[PDB]
């Protein structure tokens, strides 16, 4: 009895041909499937849906390899993104708001904060 | 080269730490890894969930067909907030819908991608 692994995740956007824009080109996802109002993006080998039609209390946070953080928040900033302000805060067209990071969340939990408490 | 290579993690806001680790860790089965003050982190289907606490979207997770009446029932036997979904996602065995304390909303499916591209005037890539 356990959940298995991440199925997908579901973003209601305002006009779907920006978004295609944003998650195909800018971040290089797979466009593989569109209606009149749903695109499906298979993108750092997550299914993610759009469906085309207050952000402050979720993210989605995703791994690159640090090499390439330059790289990453050059593309970001050379594309007219909304950056905020090694780690990149952004957000999509709609202001659903992204991460980029270099490390995994693990690694940098074990990595000085001392009364916090762990668990194995 | 020059991919995002996975998902590192998700945040949810919420309003009471201890119902959300209620909810993650014991209903879901998630694990507990650390907490802080106002944060806690899990591993639950092998993603990396953080929760803040603070006082258009949903998120997936596969589940078996052999497991589906057990996750609906163990759902409904917890009095967590179940959404309707299409007709026949309960009888066929396909998606739960519902929802987090505060709100967010979840699916547990038993289909994939491919499975879903398969069974689908929309326009293949």
């Amino acid at each position: 009895h356990m959940l298995k692994s991440i199925n997908h995740i579901c973003f209601s956007v305002r006009n779907l041909n920006d978004s295609i824009h944003f998650y195909r080109d800018i971040l290089l996802g797979k466009l593989l499937l569109t209606g009149k109002k749903t695109a499906y993006f298979e993108l750092a080998g997550l299914w993610i849906a759009l469906n085309e039609e207050h952000f402050s209390y979720t993210h989605i946070a995703f791994t690159i390899d640090d090499s390439e953080f330059k790289y990453w928040h050059q593309r970001l900033k050379d594309n007219n993104v909304n950056i905020l302000e090694q780690s990149i805060y952004f957000t999509d067209p709609d202001g659903h708001k992204l991460e980029l990071h270099t490390g995994t969340l693990e690694n940098r939990l074990n990595y000085a904060k001392p009364h916090m408490t762990f668990y194995k």
